[PDB]
């Protein structure tokens, strides 16, 4: 708790969601990295293309761990609900339905609806396209709310 403000969704949380099936995309929408393997390789795939930041897209039976999660390693309602507000800027912590999500996020829908519709036409196809994840692994965002987890660098801007 004598952290410099520690304001982002931990390494653990982002684990267990690319294990449920989350995938992490780019500010436009397409996926950056399908797999949490390390964060080199996830830092890399942000730095690859021009708007640098991730964005975590689960879908909301990914949160009940996630959120869980938090607040198991002492991680309050308050922190996590906090942001969801839309101050100062866009929600860091972001859900409603896939276009909903989009918004106020603030990605480019068309993309990530591309992206969306590719995975899950993929999944139930057998064959990946995300960089080489086999079927038992590929599992379709199961829930009527996605959770966009706005992913920045290490060091940035937080509450105090």
């Amino acid at each position: 708790m004598v952290e410099p403000g520690v304001a982002k969704l931990t390494t653990y949380a982002s684990k267990q969601a690319t294990d449920m099936g989350a995938i992490y995309v780019n500010s436009k929408g397409d996926r950056i990295v399908n797999e949490s393997n390390v964060y080199t390789t996830f830092r890399n795939a942000i730095l690859k293309q021009a708007d640098k930041v991730a964005y975590l897209v689960m879908d909301e039976r990914t949160w009940k761990k996630v959120y869980d999660l938090l607040i198991l390693h002492d991680f309050t309602p308050e922190e996590i609900k906090s942001f969801f507000e839309n101050k100062g800027k866009r929600p860091v912590f972001v859900k409603g339905s896939l276009e909903s999500a989009a918004e106020q996020a603030g990605i480019v829908v068309d993309e990530l609806v591309q992206t969306v519709k590719n995975y899950q036409g993929y999944v139930q196809d057998g064959h990946d396209h995300d960089f080489g994840r086999d079927p038992k692994y590929l599992h379709q965002f199961e829930g009527e709310t996605f959770y966009i987890i706005e992913q920045r660098l290490e060091h940035h801007h937080h509450h105090h």
